[PDB]
């Protein structure tokens, strides 16, 4: 539960949500 | 842009959801 962990999981979550949005053609 | 790989890219943003949900102990 660090935050070097947390900030990891976060941008992780940054970048899946972007995979997602470019599947769907809305980036 | 298929379904199957929307589909792909939603399974994997709602399990990195709950990865960082877990970091934060939320889940």
């Amino acid at each position: 539960g660090s935050l070097t962990e947390q900030d990891r999981q976060l941008r992780l979550l940054q970048a899946q949500i972007q995979r997602l949005l470019e599947a769907q053609s809305l980036m």
